[PDB]
């Protein structure tokens, strides 16, 4: 958030514009507003569409995480409703579902899931999970064996197994959607558009000065602020899985998921 | 609204601009229209996309609430169609479905669900529900218990149980979606910045217009201002869909419809079932 | 088409503006184009987005009606494919399905479904349906009973019952979707504000076009007003999809299509 | 079809008129500045933008529905092969229905005679049943459904596997309804014509408004702008008839051939 | 792009040194008409880019579904039939073959080496003999699932759960094939590109009256803004074109192979 830096440099560029207006018609240099109107409206259009895309990715990310909570709540719901007495199963599945959420956070944050895993699962499971090119996937497989074994033992039918299998499928879709949003970056343009906006804002006073004279800085900074604010919104929407204040609060969301699942299985945080 | 204040303040700034125009050249200050055009067009473009995001949130809230009515109607339809004789289960499940709606409403309004729940559920359940940090979720789990019991007693097969389970799933998506929409909107921070940008734009505008319009300044300036502020205020009215304002969702009426709907669909006759 | 009114109304102001221009200097009033460019462009942007929303609402209402035809077509196909000999059950269910659509139309037009119900259903059922304050919903429930009976009788299994149950769900989504779109549209209030803004703008516009256009004022002004008024009125047309106007959804025709479909050839099938 | 080249020629002519008739503009009091035409052009571009968006989406939807036919038919055949590998008679019958469905859909949307295609694929008895119907394509689905219906009655399909295939007939029904929906007069088609006339009027007036500024340049600039608006506007009419036979409508014949070839490929024919 | 920028500079010089001549003869270019046109062009490019982006997102989503569906199908095989490792390995081969085969089909490259490395020779012959190889692979995968069903190792229910996944892959195949053909408004895109090109080359002549020697600077900047946006659109429209960036597609086919070898304990290397 060196937007305040970019403003100050604008005020500076404005002063340089006023000062150097003295030599403007002489060097053979004239700068009108109308060409900058054209360019500025074009950039605003492009910024409008770009931000629209950024916003949508951020919302999709928030939604995918939304689905983790919904699908996990419902899997636990089904286990209790279908197998009310299998409390061991209840607890092991819950510990996989909770491990899934934390490991999803670690995967997207590019951090180590070991501590969280060790808190939740026996060490043999941790080892098996850590060895996988995709830990969240191994957890889904392991949650799968729990309902799998219940099915082998005749406690679930093929139908009731399928109802719960569908929830693991839904979690696979969340996993896939997040990995798609993480490793998605023509982000190359987000930077190009940014430099465009920067260059435009810094050239702008030079074009305004002929008309506004001493008023240049105020108008220049006002227009710069509007474009720079809008442009920086994109930047803040473009790393939804990051650690910045305006990124998704994944730690808090994992705590909510865990709290919900412990609540449903009669445990106290 | 506060908009009439904003218009009147704009008239004032216009009159100041007319009367302070004289001192303009003396202070060496020019304000042309062209840079304000650029700025205004930029702001309008941004307001367009912003409002589009606001509208979408409101429409989603509305769809989520539409889903409750649909999912609950069909769950009751399925119970009557599949277990026509099981009136006690019908009444238990209906009262959970109605409790879910009211509970959802209270949670989003951050109001006390107690009256509505006491009105609908037996006391052993009501205290269990208010014991949770997640009452609405608890109510779904209890509705699930009902159909779970019909399964265990052989009244529902695994298949017919499945058909009803799927409807509990739809209600779960509603709960999750509503909860997501209830937390601070995405990039709210900017919506506030934009509003301030619009405010500053409207109030600086006459100073830009005056050199061209003179006394006509107030008329044109408040007109432009009304256009920008009306559009910007629409976004505020759309952003709290679960709020208590009249422009927000009539959640109370919606929960009444749901209740009346499910009561309509059931009732009458005793017998061992 | 009070666009023809507003256009003439606009041609008046255009004359006024030609007869005043000189007298502007005497009253101390200048009105340049540029401020009106800014304001007109903003309005166009907001009109664009607003129309988009209106259009989306219209299209959704159209798709929901499409679903009625699709889901009713496939429910009857399932009955024919799974229980080919059960012609009595076919007739009964088909009449509920046909009653569903007409009942949905009446609900959305706020008209009396009594005649249509009596044409299709037993009187006992017509009274049952009219008793409900949600009659379309009651029809689905009644359609479901037919399917339910066939399952209790063991003619459908749980699986094949489930296949048909899904189609009743689909019709439930349509009922719900339509009820949602029938209620006063999102921020309807603003479409009325935008409408007034467009009007005022078109009215004030010639007063600011004179200085540039002189005599050409009424022509260019009426052209601009048509463009903005055309587009705004389109919103009006799209906003009430279940209305009775000629530009609203042809609900009677669509209900006729559904009926002819389900009764294709005295309801006979290979 | 391509009447734009006309409108361009009419535009060059109005440019020549404008130049010639410019002098007499005074002593009448008729001026045309660019600025009000800037306002009008921009408003038109915005509306063209939104309108073309809807036209584009409708054409995309027509293409997607046809794509669903390929997908749903592939998988129905796949399912039949995988579930009943030995039942080649049923394979051939169901395939001929699925192929018949495709061609009949095309005939329906083109309002052409399906008879020869139907006869090349099905026995006369079935062709008779199909053509007797007021809704032939829908009746083909019913017949396809009776084929899988019979396999179910004979116990070769269980209810579960009958269900898997029934779902594909549902998809085909969504395609049929969707196409019938798209085949009817577009939402607000009337405005499309209104917008067209607006663009035409604007384009023919434009050179009168530029001549003041551009003199002899008028014809070249007015035609460049006119082309731009007319190119964009004519994209609507290019996208508004997806089922037609023009070069830029969907190649339904080739698509039906692709469908047929795929199904024949999958059944060793 | 850069060649169109330098030509823009060259047109600007031509504009400066010739400005005097032509304006004398009664041929004027002002800024306002080019402002109208440029803004209209920008509006059109906005909408165009919007369609380009949406095609791109669909491609990403379709390939996302390959990973999801293939992962869950293999998970189902292990959860439902834990002991059936031969069947596991065969099906994994078909799934991995499907992905590589899809990529080859979309890129129009030769799938033979990927097929020959994954599958028995007889099966490769069958697949290469078909005009729809990727579809043939789906059919073969379905065969494996269908065989376990005939042997009564899958019930109809559990067979069904897996059949659903094969369906997801059928929708990926077709969506990608549809995306692979020429875009719906491709002809206009050619028109708009040329329209941007001509606008950029004429622009200096419209500016020079106002900017003089500054003309090459403002002209090159405006041009860059328009051509960047156009260029981005070109890339996005064509997620499987023969000019595409192959990194993500290759990445994805490798990720899924790795994932499935992991899931069937073919990794890591034994002790
Ligand atoms: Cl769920
Ligand atoms: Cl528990
Ligand atoms: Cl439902
Ligand atoms: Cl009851
Ligand atoms: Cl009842
Ligand atoms: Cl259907
Ligand atoms: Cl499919
Ligand atoms: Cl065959
Ligand atoms: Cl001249
Ligand atoms: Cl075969
Ligand atoms: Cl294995
Ligand atoms: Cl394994
Ligand atoms: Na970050
Ligand atoms: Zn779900
Ligand atoms: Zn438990
Ligand atoms: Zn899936
Ligand atoms: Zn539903
Ligand atoms: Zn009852
Ligand atoms: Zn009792
Ligand atoms: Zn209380
Ligand atoms: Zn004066
Ligand atoms: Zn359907
Ligand atoms: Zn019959
Ligand atoms: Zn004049
Ligand atoms: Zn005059
Ligand atoms: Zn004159
Ligand atoms: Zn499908
Ligand atoms: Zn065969
Ligand atoms: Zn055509
Ligand atoms: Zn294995
Ligand atoms: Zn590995």
């Amino acid at each position: 958030s060196k937007i305040i830096f970019r403003l100050l440099l604008n005020v500076l560029m404005s002063i340089i514009a006023i000062i150097s207006y003295q030599w403007y018609e002489q060097l053979g240099i004239h700068l009108t507003v109308a060409p900058f109107s054209l360019l500025g409206i074009a950039i605003a259009i492009f910024l409008g569409f770009r931000n629209s895309a950024s916003y949508s990715r951020f919302v999709e990310a928030r939604n995918l995480w939304g689905t983790v909570l919904i699908a996990e709540r419902t899997l636990v719901r089904q286990l209790r409703n279908i197998l009310p007495a299998e409390h061991d199963a209840h607890r092991r599945i819950v510990s996989y579902l909770v491990a899934f959420s934390w490991s999803l956070k670690h995967q997207l944050r590019k951090t180590d899931p070991t501590a969280d895993l060790r808190r939740l699962l026996p060490e043999e499971r941790v080892t098996e999970i850590l060895a996988s090119s995709m830990p969240t996937n191994r957890i889904l497989l392991l949650a799968g064996n729990e309902i799998g074994q219940l099915r082998e033992a005749g406690k679930l039918s093929d139908i009731t197994y399928g109802l719960m299998d569908n929830k693991l499928d839904e979690l696979a879709h969340v996993l896939g959607g997040c990995e798609r949003l993480a490793t998605t970056p023509a982000f190359a343009y987000t930077l190009i558009l940014q430099r465009t906006v920067y260059l435009f804002c810094t050239l702008l006073p030079f074009a305004l000065v002929g008309d506004l004279h001493y008023m240049t800085p105020f108008v220049s900074v006002f227009i710069s602020y509007t474009f720079l604010s809008w442009d920086s919104l994109a930047e803040e929407l473009e790393d939804p899985f990051g650690t910045a204040a305006n990124d998704l609060p994944l730690n808090a969301m994992c705590n909510t998921i865990e709290r919900n699942l412990l609540d449903m299985t009669g445990q106290h945080p």
